[PDB]
């Protein structure tokens, strides 16, 4: 009985629709590299005077393309910044393959 649905994708633009403005930046929300949440972790918290979006990053936040740390100043909307998902990390080249896939035929 798990619960999933569709795949995962911060847009890194600011997720408002209705900042009361037309001109907000990233206000604070330095993530860590390869951060990694599931409870909540930080969100691009943008403001400009009278609104402030934030990227809630309900259980999640690996900082998968987080390039745009707080300061750029792009729009209370599209203003792309960084594209959250969780990653768990997982490296390995591996260029031989003893077995073939994950279907153990009988």
């Amino acid at each position: 009985g798990s619960n999933m649905s569709y795949p995962p994708h911060m847009q890194v633009l600011l997720p408002a629709l209705s900042p009361t403005m037309t001109m907000g930046t990233v206000q604070r929300w330095e993530k860590k590299v390869g951060e990694k949440l599931s409870e909540g972790d930080l969100l691009a918290e943008i403001e400009t005077d009278k609104a402030t979006i934030g990227f809630e990053v309900q259980e999640e936040g690996y900082l998968a393309k987080i390039l745009v740390p707080e300061g750029t100043r792009d729009v209370p909307l599209g203003t792309p910044l960084c594209i959250i998902v969780e990653k768990e990390a997982d490296i390995s080249a591996f260029a031989d393959y003893r077995p073939t896939e994950v279907t153990d035929l009988k």
